[PDB]
């Protein structure tokens, strides 16, 4: 099933859709969790606080993230962070851009990147 609904309150509802559906693409097991302190190599330094699609759902999950620009900060932010301290790994600047990529796809269903 997709989401696409053309509404404020209903895009709560698609938002977190987004979030299900960016969550399980293959390349967000990355972002599906807050980062650590001794996996990190050092987020606690040049990212405070990327917002994974964990947290940035639990927000999600009331209205802290719906108004465009808040949902996608808050996704651009989780793709953004994770890349600027993620040097060319291999499949970790990879998958933010798979998903990321996913994830415009997937906002275009709830009508955020729209003018």
């Amino acid at each position: 099933m997709s989401k696409e609904p053309r509404d404020p309150d209903q895009l709560y509802s698609t938002l977190k859709s987004i979030l299900q559906q960016v969550k399980s693409h293959q390349s967000a097991w990355p972002f599906m969790e807050p980062v650590k302190r001794t996996e990190a190599p050092g987020y606690y330094e040049v990212i405070r606080f990327p917002m994974d699609l964990k947290t940035m759902s639990e927000r999600l999950k009331n209205r802290y993230y719906v108004s465009k620009k808040l949902f996608m900060a808050d996704l651009q932010r989780v793709f953004t962070n994770c890349k600027e301290y993620n040097p060319p790994e291999s499949e970790y600047y990879k998958c933010a851009n798979i998903l990321e990529k996913f994830f415009f796809s997937k906002i275009k269903e709830a009508g955020l990147i729209d003018k």
